[PDB]
């Protein structure tokens, strides 16, 4: 059962993990739609942190105190593969966090939050799961 604080104290490194990921993503993808996600991923959850971070502090009157194998990415032969097998369910993983929240959340801030993780990390799963079957499949 997530708050509004656990919450983001959870959900800014799990956004930092996948931007980090994305970031490598740049550099390593092979196929142009994975460097496109990639892109998404960084400015939609670069985003998103800031106005956690901001939230955080407005309600909290502190800042935000402070899961994923890049070493393993980094080796894989095939990146792309090694990227989504670990980057769905870390996805997973925001909708699931998002979801809780937004049925113990009061705050209209974290109701859209929680709209546009769920929305877009869903989305993104769907994609990933299809290029995976069309790479690899
Ligand atoms: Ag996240
Ligand atoms: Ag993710
Ligand atoms: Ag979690």
């Amino acid at each position: 059962q997530w708050t509004d604080q656990s919450f983001i104290e959870m959900m800014t490194p799990h956004h930092q993990d996948a931007i980090d990921m994305a970031e490598m993503a740049l550099q390593k993808a092979e196929h142009p739609e994975l460097k496109k996600l990639a892109r998404n991923i960084i400015r939609d959850q670069e985003r998103e942190i800031k106005e956690m971070k901001t939230w955080y502090q407005q309600w909290f009157k502190r800042p935000v105190p402070a899961a994923m194998d890049l070493d393993a990415l980094a080796t894989a032969q095939n990146f792309d593969r090694e990227f989504i097998r670990q980057m769905i369910p870390h996805h997973q993983m925001a909708v699931m966090m998002a979801s809780n929240l937004k049925t113990n959340t009061e705050r209209p801030e974290m109701d859209k939050l929680m709209d546009d993780i769920i929305r877009s990390q869903s989305a993104e799963i769907k994609q990933m799961k299809q290029w995976y079957q069309n790479w690899y499949g």
